[PDB]
Parts: C-alpha cells; structure tokens; sequence
C-alpha cells in the first residue's frame, strides 16, 4: 500500500505497489512506522513544484518518515532489520563541496523522497544510509511515531531557530508566525535557545492557546492588523527577528512590516511573492533569509533536544488510508499541530 | 553661499544664507572644501525621501563633506580652527543603546546633516564634534578633496563590503552591480577585503573600463541579458554574493536571479520594489540584505585605507555653483566616479 | 561618609571617616550606595595582585560592584535625579575613543574603574559617570535593589563569558563550569537560560554542589576528587565543549585545560594561576583558552533585563558595611554561599 | 618500491625497499609520488615528540605533504583513473562519524594521518582515500605540480590559521607573524591575499627577513635582538591584534604572547614548547591563544584554487628523496629557504 500522486489538484490515490529495489544510491528500505503530512504536500498536490522539480507522475509522497529497518544492501554498516530510525528527508552523495562543508540541503546531487521520488506513505520506503540517524533500540513504537515531525517540520524549525538566535538578547523580541506543523515546533525552540520574548501569530484559537501552552509569551490574533498589535507590544520598536512558517501571501505581504532596526525576517513558509520598497530595506538595515529544512547534524541534535525531553510535536495521529482527509483539514487549518500517518 | 532645495523637482537656488549657528548637539562649524554630490541627492529632488522624513523647506543639501575646522563650542576638545576633518554623516547623541552599541545609524536620536537638516553645499555647516575625524595636519587642499566621498560613498561600499566578506573565500563570485559613485569605490574594496573573483555590471561603456582598470575580474554589459552572461562566467553556478549599488527597479529585478545556492544580495541603492517568489527564496536558500552607510569605527577604517593609497575615488571636480549641471549629469550616466563640489 | 579602605596591602581595609566625593569633569553622577558586592578580587587587591599592574594611589575606598539611589547629577546629566535607583557598570568611560565607539568599556584607553584604582562603593557615597548608569524601575524595593548588586560585576562578567560559550554549544554538547562561587553560581542559571548545553557544576564544598543542583546543572562534580577523570566518565571520554574557569587558583588552572575535548574552549575568568599547557596538545585538540573580563555596557543591560524577567537571581549574604573584613575572611575560606552584599 | 622510514627515534631514516601498498578498504587510491614536502614535523616525528601521543607501530614510512599522479583505485571510486595529477589532504577519513558530516576532517573519530602514523609519502607510492584527493588540472607541468606540494600540510595549515585571524583584522590591525619557515613565509603572502592588515614578520636569520620583504611584510623584525620591544615600538606601545607562532620553539612560546594588545589573539600553529602565562594578564588584556590544526578538506580547496590563481606560491628547494637526512639536518639547523620537497 501507498500514497500516490498521478494528477495535480486530484485526491491521492491509495493503492498497491510493488516492494521498493534496492538499486544505485538507495541501500536501505525501511518498514515506515510514522510518516508526518506536511504542507509542502499540498503546494505538491497543488503542482507549485512542477516547474522546479519536474517529477515522474505517479510517486508516492511523505517526506517525514520515522520506522524500523527492513533491509540493507551488503556493505551497509551498524543497521539491523529491526533497528528503529528516523530520515533525513535528502539523500545525498556525500561527495560534492556542499557535503564536504557539511551542507545536505545544498549537495549537487539531491534526491528527495516524497518530493521528486517515492516516499513514506507507503509500508516500506528506499532511503540512502547517509540519510539514517538511529533511535535508542528500546524506543516504543509510539514514541518513535511522536518523532516522525522531527525528520522535516522539527528539523527545519531548529535550522530557522538557529539564524534567529544570532541576533537574539535578552529583551529582544521574535514574531513566530504561523503556530502549524512547523511553527508550534518553532515556538519550543525559541524558549530552549534564546533568551528572546516571544510574539506567537495565527488566525485559529486553538492555535493561539497551543502557542501559549507551549511558552509565547505574547499571542496575536492577525485577523486583525496585525502589525499594529506588534507595534504595540513592542512600544513601536518592531521585533529583532520575524519567522515566517505560513508562506501565504497574506503572510508575506505583512511580516516585513514587523521589523525593528537591523530586523531579521527568516522566510520558512512559501508560495507568497515577496514585495517591499528597497527605500525601507536600507533605511531600516533590514534582512530577509530564506532557510531551507536542515542538515544532518542539525537533525542529530534536534533529536537530542527531543530525547532530553525539551521538545515535543503535537502529534494528531491518523491511518495511511485517511490521507485525502487529513489533507482537506490541513488545508483548511483544521490540523493542531502535526499529523501523522501510521500503516 | 548655498545651494537649497526649496521645492521638489526644481533645481536648486544657489543663493545667500546666513553662517551657521553653534546650538544644540551642533558644536563645531566646518569650513567645507569638497562635498560630494550623491545619487541619494537626486532622489531627495524627486520626493523620495519626503514620507520618512519630513524636513522643513528650503534646507542646504550635501552629506558627503571634508573640511577645515572654523570655529568649535567651549568645550570641544582636540580641534582648532584650520583642522582638515572628514565628517560622518550621522550626527547622534551617543546615548541610546544602537550608540553604545556602536552603530551610528541606529541611533534613536539621529539628524542627517543634508538629508534632512542643512547640508555641505555651501561654504560653511554645523555638525557635532562626535561626527569628525581629523585627517593628517599636512594633507594638501587637493588629496582632502579627493578624500571627500570617503564620508558617504565610501563609508556605505565599505560597510556593504564587509557583510559580503564573511561568505566570501577563493573561487567565490561577486557581483558588484552598479560601477558609479558608490560601486567603483566597491571594485576597489573587494579587492582589498576579499579573495573573491570580482563581476562588475553597468550599462555605460566608460564605466566598464573604470571597473576593469579598478580589479574587476569580468565585467558584463548588463543591457544585453546580465542573468545569462552572469550564469555563463559561473558555469550556471551563480554568484555568492550579489551587490546593487544602483536600487533602480531594472536592477533590483534581475540582481535575485543572480544568486546561487546561499547566495546573499547586499541592498545598497534604493528606488525600485524587491520582487521575488519565496518558493525561490527558500529552494536556493538565499538572503537578501540592506546595508546602511556606515558607523564611526567603518569610517575610520576606510580612512585608513585611503590614507595607506589602498583605495581612491575617481574624482570629478567641480564648483558648487555647477551644482545643477552635475546634477543633471548624473541623472543622465555622465558622471565617471563621483562628483566633487569646492567653494 | 564612613569608607572601608586600603591604606597597606596584606592588612585588614580600615574602616574611617573620608570627605564626600567631588562632583567634577567625567564624575558627574554621585550615587547614594544601597548594596556594595563583595568580590574575589577584593582579596586579590589587599593581596597586593595588582599594585603591578594598576599602580593605585594609597589609600583608596574599595567596592566595585555597586548599586543605590542617585544623590546628585552634573550639569548637562539626562534622565537622572535624586532618589532614582541604579545599578552602576564598574568602568567609568570616555566614550570618545575607538574602544568606546565600538561598545565595548573595558577597553576604553581612559578607564577609571571605581574600587580597583579608584575610590569605590565600601563608602556611603561615591562618585561615577553617567555613562556608567543603568536605571532600574522607580518602584523596585530596597531589598530588590540589594539582591541586584552582584549583577554589576560578578553577573555581567559571568554573562559575558557565558556568551562566549554559547557561540560553540548545542544540544547534547557538554559545559564545565568550574568554581561555583559569587560568579559561578550565577554562570550555572545562564548557561541554563543562554544554551541548550548539559551543564556539569565543579566545586569543593558540598553546599556549593547543591547550590548548583538547586539552580539546574544536570551533574555536579567534586573537585577535590579527581575532577579531570570524573569529567571523562561524565562525557564517555570526549571530554567538554567548554570550561569556564570562575576559581582562577593554580589548582584550578592546572586541571581545567585537560577538561577539554576535540575544538573545545577553555573560558577564563578567575585569575591567579599561571597557565601552562604543552603547546602540542594545544594543537593536537585544537583547543583554545580565551579569557573574559567583566563585560560591555549592553551586556549589563541585557543581564540587567534577564534579572528583572525573574530568568536570573543571586544569592546573596547580606551584612553590614562594617563587617567588611569578617566577610572577607569568610569569603577566603570559601564560607560565603553566594554573593556576599554590603549595605549601609 | 624505495621507502625512508622510521625504524628508532633520533637516528637517522632509512632508506629501504619495503612492498607496493595494499589497495584495501578505506585506502581505495594509491599515488605515484610526484613531489613530498619535509616538514619541521618530520623533526619532531624522528625526535620521539609524538610517540605518546599516536603510539605507532615501528617501522613506518614518513611524509604527509604529498602531490603525485593517481596509480590505481579500487571499486567506486569516481573521477579518478591512471595518471591524473593530484594534491593529497593528509588525513584519511571515513566521512561517517559527526565531525566529518560537519566538514571538520582533522576532527574525524577514525582518523588516519599517512606519514604521522602510518605509511606516508617519502616513497614510490603511497596508498591513500579518495576522499582525501584533489584533482589538479589534466595539463599541469610536472614542475608545477612538484612546486604545489608544501600546500598539502603546510599551505592548509597556514591557511586556516590566516581565516582565524582574518576574523578580527581590519585596516590599521597588526599581525606579527613568527616565523618565516615553510609555513610562515606562506602565511605572510596569505595574511596579505586574505587581510587587509598590516603584517609584521619576525624571524632569526637575515635570509628569511629578506624573503618575507619580498614577499609583502611591511615590516620586518629580528627576534635574537629583543622582538617585544621592537614590536611595541612599531605599534606605539599598542601591541598586535593577531600574533601567529608558526615556530613553536619554547623561546617563541614565551615571546609571543606579549606581543598582544588589548582583545589580542596569539594563533598557536608551531609546537614542542609549553605555553606559561599569567591569568592575570589573560583576563586584564582579554586575549585568546588558540590552537589551529591543519585544515579541512574544503579549506585544502580553497587554497588551492588560490594557488592556480598565482595568489600564493611556495618558495621551494628540491632534492632526490634520497637526500631526505641531509634535508632533516638542514632543516633543524635553519638552513631551508622556504619548503624543501623531495622527488623521485
Ligand atoms: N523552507 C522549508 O524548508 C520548509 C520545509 C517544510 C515546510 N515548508 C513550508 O512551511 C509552511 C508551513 O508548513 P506547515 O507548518 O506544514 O503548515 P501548517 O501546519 O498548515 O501551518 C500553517 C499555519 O499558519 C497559520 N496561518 C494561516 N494564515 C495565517 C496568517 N495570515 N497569519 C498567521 N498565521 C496564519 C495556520 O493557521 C497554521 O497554523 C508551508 O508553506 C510549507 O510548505 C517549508
Ligand atoms: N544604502 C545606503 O546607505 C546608500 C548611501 C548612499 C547612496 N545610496 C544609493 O545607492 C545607489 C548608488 O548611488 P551612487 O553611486 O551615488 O549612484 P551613481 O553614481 O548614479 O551610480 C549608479 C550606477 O549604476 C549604473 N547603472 C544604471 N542602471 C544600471 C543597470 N540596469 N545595471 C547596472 N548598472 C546600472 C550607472 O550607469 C551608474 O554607474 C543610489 O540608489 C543611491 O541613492 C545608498
Ligand atoms: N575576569 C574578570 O572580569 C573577573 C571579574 C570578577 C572576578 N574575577 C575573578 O573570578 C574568580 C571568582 O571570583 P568570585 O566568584 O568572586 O570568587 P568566590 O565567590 O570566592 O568563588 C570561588 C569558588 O571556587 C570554588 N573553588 C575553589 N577551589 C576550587 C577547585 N579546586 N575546583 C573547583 N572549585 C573550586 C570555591 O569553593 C568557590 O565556590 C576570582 O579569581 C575573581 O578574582 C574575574
Ligand atoms: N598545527 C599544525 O597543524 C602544524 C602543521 C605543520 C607544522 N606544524 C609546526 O609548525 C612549526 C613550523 O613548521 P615549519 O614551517 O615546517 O618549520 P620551519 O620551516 O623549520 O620554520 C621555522 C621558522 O622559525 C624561525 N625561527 C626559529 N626560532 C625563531 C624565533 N625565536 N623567533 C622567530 N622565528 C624563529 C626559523 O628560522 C624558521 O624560518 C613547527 O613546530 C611544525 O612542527 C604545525
Ligand atoms: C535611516 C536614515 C537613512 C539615511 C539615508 C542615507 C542615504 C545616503 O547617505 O545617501
Ligand atoms: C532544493 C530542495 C527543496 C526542498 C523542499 C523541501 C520542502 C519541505 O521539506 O517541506
Ligand atoms: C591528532 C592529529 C595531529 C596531526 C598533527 C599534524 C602536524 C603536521 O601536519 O605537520
Ligand atoms: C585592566 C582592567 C582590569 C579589571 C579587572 C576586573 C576584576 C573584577 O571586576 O573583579
Ligand atoms: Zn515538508
Ligand atoms: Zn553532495
Ligand atoms: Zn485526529
Ligand atoms: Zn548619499
Ligand atoms: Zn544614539
Ligand atoms: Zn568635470
Ligand atoms: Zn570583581
Ligand atoms: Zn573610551
Ligand atoms: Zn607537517
Ligand atoms: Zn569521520
């Protein structure tokens, strides 16, 4: 069984396919035992990725995959049928100048399962052993499921959390906007790594209480001006960094306008285009910087973080056949946190 | 003498006003012996600046000034009259937390002497004691002069330089976009300061020679498709660092798809709108980023600089009542360098 | 106008009447003091450690970690009058010098620095500039107040350095921070507050240990047993990403550069100990050693900011300015839990 | 099948057949050897320095600043074949463990060093990992390619050390550069490439002051004949910002550190002496000394792309490998010009 993509703006298709092969740079098939829905599916779906990607229809998507190990090539080291794993979401050749300074997401010859190849909505998913961190072999199944987010919303949270913390101080302030799969994430990771005073941004309640539950010092509902509200908290300083991990156009259209002096606006979220006078980029000294998921040392200790019990995904766990479902409610902001699928 | 705006789209009166007045944070009266004439002095012409700023009509422009010291409040230590001085061109209290911090421009108290308040363009200027270097005793009429857009030109290529710096290494590209006042101050500069293989871009034949004749390792028409030639000099590879020092809407358009992968745009011109999807911002994982003239310490660096004969500003000199001809003149690409205006 | 100065070195402050202080050029603020810390450094300078270095006029008021009440202001002072509670920076600068134009005080070419080379705080009154001062909220109580004095000088250099750990810490990497003293047992809840890193405490007393566990540090470490091999275990032979040395003695010295792994830094801030390390094994790890002194005027700010989040708190031992010399020989004997603070 | 190899410290190499390398493993390429730099390394390696340390098995073969000409690869390796030129990193690596995912190759958990601990270059051949070679342009001389080899160790290592004290040189900053050796007559021309300080070189004899005038040294200075104070007078009493000892010698080890002004930072590369210096001054001039240690693979790539840029170019003195004792005694004797390589 798998999840599969044969036509844009059309459900997936729940189906048979065949056992994945191992073959070239894929050494390891993994029984899936989580695998995290995340919205980049949906701008998939969508075919925002057409033009850049250019992929083979159909394939199966999920990029967030935890499970256990099912079988390795011959030469395959320390990995066990059995051992329980989660994904980098790159595979990559190790080989490239990128790889050489440690840059995954930046490796000259990038694959990408659920993105441009098959990935983890599915029983059983090829990955490269580059791509595996190992788990404690004691984990239970439903801890491991918990962590599957980690392998993309987590990761790519604590790469955008990492840049902000650079220009973060006591007193400064960090307007996360967008408390989603990746931004309730975020927001456990501003309160772990800055000292900073944090303005969490959404448009459901229950996302506003979650962001308050898991430590914004200060929500804002952005139905309404949201700009202003900041402007306030901030005694019309504007905030040191901004975290954009909504990407709409909406988002982008306000989240420069949020800035301080020497404000940073970290851009996570996409499908937005952004548009701002250079006339305020140089009067403010104002950066905007993209960052893109995150690397393999980054995933390890985001995975410590979370073994130390300092971050936790809210997790709204569904079966691989409810995917169309929970797709629709991810679309329509009915999804707290993240969902995962389980076979 | 003085030349002021009193109206928008005019050109400027050249008249009579009165010697200036030692009062308030305005503690020293420089005799001017260059002032600079800035791109930025078109811009205040056309209005640009009348929504953030707001200054009282008429006012002196000019804020890229050297001079001799005439006369200084009781109190103001280590200047007599005669002292050939370069001025900062921010006059700040020194006070506020971006002041002791450093950071001259993020000075929460901060009057722009030609911006906003009178200016160089005339024969004498109020500025404060904290905004003045002393040059060497000895420095001759004509090296003060040629020093002149060190205060503004000079001071902004630098700052935008070292932000370019921490990501350049040998085999790095740079493209330094826009040879004028401020960019062949830049050529220079990313010879000096960085290893990185230097792309020059214009659009006038003259001012590619003065590139090449300044370091440029390449240089590229950028009227004939500069994305292509760019992508070609880098074997599609972009550039690591791209650097607009025109802020026209054309190059503002066409300086993102220059970069490559963690590729940044250091925004120094003003004028045109950024523009750019985020799927491209984050896919390639690039920053765009202002830079703002530049603080006390970056002066007194360049200076420095100058001062060892490592770099010089082409130099176009000419009287201040010629103010309006080199105006127009720069408006229309007929300026090599920068213009310089003596009494 | 009662003062606890240093008239010979090696000799208990004497404790006397001196002239209040002259409001004139750069000492254009007097501050009425309300809290005076007690350092290490204080032992250092009756010592004679740094007669060498400072070549002070004897005598001299000691205290350098200060807060109190504004008294009176010099003409041209903003935004400061009598009764305002601050908290003074220890460094009385120029603000015209290269050093100060880029931040950072300590290295300002015409430093004062209250109680070190100059009068201090051990006194009733005593003399700054307003550069130096920080005001806190109008309302903050005398004892608040009191419980902020370590900040000024303990706090704002174990902030520092703490900064400079973070610059190399992540999760699962390991910080050593050594000595749990005035300065130590405030370095424990930053680096709780600053880093994401698992936090092993050194001392040698075991009420210093607890203290360190009652503030967050995820393992204690005696020191008089074998430190560098406890460290190993703690770290399954990789050793620290960062020490940070807040004792400074020989013994100190001599063990915290072996606490170090691969790339790893050792932060000094206590001072007295000659350090000597083999320059292969300098090269062989990579290692650095960095030292830290006290910190910049937005550092205090920022800490300052910190401890009125409630993110930050001293412990302190409060007594009166007349016990001087009694706490300075407890402080000596390693009998002060905390921050010991003078007051009026 | 010639080889020199280490049999017993402080004695001479020997000069010996020894069998073709195995292709096994991680030692996936074997190199015909073009040209083997001698390093001041080669002198501690004979003198016992590093027994402690790296325990290696006697005999061994030295040499780890090697360019040569690829022989043969084993199974999966790309881009490589017969005859392709190239430029060797000198650590072996699995590209596995953290650090080596980081991009820190001198940091890598099972790392192997050819001619530190195992079988080095001084020989025919030389067996290595892919991941350890640079491929230089198809065309390159033979000469050329001779003339590149002292990047391999000594160029990377000067040149991580130069992008660590780029980091906090600015127009107007010092650096004193000790040592005018292989590596130190690199690193001038690096400091003035990379930097736009002014550079400052010491060294002891006439001949290298000369070749560091010509090689861009603003200033030099003669370090029998009190270095400290001619360095304090050259910066009116301000001292350096970056001090860089590519010596090591005890006598550098004690001078270099009081060449450093306020935030100085003294770049420690060379090794064999034991760093000793007061806390006291660490904390009160906040100055750093940091270990640098080769470089990694990217920064080999870098340096390299300098080099075939003619922003670098090692001055070099070339002998048969067969003159490797006579080389090692000149060199303990301060009598190389540069680099001395060695070659078939
Ligand atoms: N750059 C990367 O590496 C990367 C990786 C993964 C995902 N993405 C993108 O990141 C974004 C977030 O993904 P996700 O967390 O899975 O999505 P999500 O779980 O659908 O969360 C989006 C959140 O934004 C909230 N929201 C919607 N409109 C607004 C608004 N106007 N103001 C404030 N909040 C609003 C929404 O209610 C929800 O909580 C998407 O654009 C993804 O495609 C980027
Ligand atoms: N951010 C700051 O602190 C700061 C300070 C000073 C000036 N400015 C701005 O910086 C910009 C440059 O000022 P300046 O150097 O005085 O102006 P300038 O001397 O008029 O130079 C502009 C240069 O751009 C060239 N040019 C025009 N169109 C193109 C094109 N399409 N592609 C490539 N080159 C082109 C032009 O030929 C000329 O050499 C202006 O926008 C100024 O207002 C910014
Ligand atoms: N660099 C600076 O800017 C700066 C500023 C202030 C103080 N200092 C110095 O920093 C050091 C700490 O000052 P402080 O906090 O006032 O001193 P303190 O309060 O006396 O604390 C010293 C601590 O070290 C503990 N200790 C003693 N020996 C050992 C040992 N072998 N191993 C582990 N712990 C031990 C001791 O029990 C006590 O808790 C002193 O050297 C001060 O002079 C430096
Ligand atoms: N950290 C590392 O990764 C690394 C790598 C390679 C070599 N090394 C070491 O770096 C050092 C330099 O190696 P090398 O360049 O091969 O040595 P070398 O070529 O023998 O050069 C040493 C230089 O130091 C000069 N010198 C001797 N005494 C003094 C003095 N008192 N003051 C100033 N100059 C003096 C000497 O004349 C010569 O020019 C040695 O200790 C090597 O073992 C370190
Ligand atoms: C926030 C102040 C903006 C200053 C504009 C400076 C432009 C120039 O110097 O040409
Ligand atoms: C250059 C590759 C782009 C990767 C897109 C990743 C988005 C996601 O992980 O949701
Ligand atoms: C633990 C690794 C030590 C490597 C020492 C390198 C010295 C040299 O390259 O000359
Ligand atoms: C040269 C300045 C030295 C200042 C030493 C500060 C020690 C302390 O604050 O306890
Ligand atoms: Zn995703
Ligand atoms: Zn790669
Ligand atoms: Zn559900
Ligand atoms: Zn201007
Ligand atoms: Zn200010
Ligand atoms: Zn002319
Ligand atoms: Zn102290
Ligand atoms: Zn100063
Ligand atoms: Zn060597
Ligand atoms: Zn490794």
């Amino acid at each position: 069984k798998a999840a599969r993509l044969h036509e844009y703006n059309k459900p997936l298709r729940i189906e048979d396919v065949d056992y994945p092969r191992l073959e070239g740079r894929f050494d390891v098939i993994v029984r899936i035992a989580g695998a995290g829905v995340c919205h980049t599916d949906l701008h998939l779906v969508q075919g925002m990725w057409h033009e850049l990607l250019q992929p083979k229809l159909p394939y199966t998507l999920g990029h967030e995959n935890v499970g256990y190990i099912e079988e390795v090539a011959e030469g395959v080291e320390g990995l066990e049928k059995g051992d329980p794993v989660i994904l980098h979401p790159a595979v990559t050749d190790g080989t490239c100048l990128a790889c050489r300074a440690g840059e995954d997401m930046h490796c000259e010859n990038l694959e990408f399962p659920g993105l441009n190849i098959d990935g983890g909505f599915a029983e059983f998913m090829r990955t490269s052993h580059r791509s595996v961190i190992k788990l404690p072999k004691d984990i239970s199944r439903e801890k491991l499921v918990e962590m599957a987010p980690l392998a993309d919303a987590g990761i790519t949270a604590y790469r955008a959390v990492k840049k902000a913390a650079r220009t973060l101080y006591p007193g400064a302030y960090v307007a996360i906007v967008g408390v989603g799969g990746l931004g309730h994430i975020a927001v456990q990771l501003l309160k772990v790594m800055t000292p900073a005073t944090v303005i969490a941004l959404d448009v459901k309640e229950e996302k506003l209480k979650l962001a308050e539950r898991l430590g914004a010092d200060h929500v804002v509902d952005a139905r309404r001006d949201p700009v202003k509200q900041v402007m306030e908290l901030t005694r019309g300083r504007g905030v040191n960094v901004a975290m954009d991990f909504v990407g709409s156009q909406a988002t982008v259209d306000y989240t420069p306008y949020l800035l301080g002096r020497m404000g940073r606006l970290i851009i996570v979220g996409y499908g937005g285009e952004l548009r701002f006078p250079t006339i305020r980029v140089i009067s403010s000294e104002v950066s905007f910087e993209g960052s893109l998921v995150g690397n393999y040392v980054e995933l390890h200790e985001l995975v410590t973080l979370a073994l130390q019990g300092k971050v936790r995904v809210e997790v709204d766990i569904h079966k691989l056949d409810e995917i169309n479902d929970v797709l629709e409610r991810l679309e329509k902001g009915e999804v707290l946190g993240r969902a995962v699928l389980i076979p």
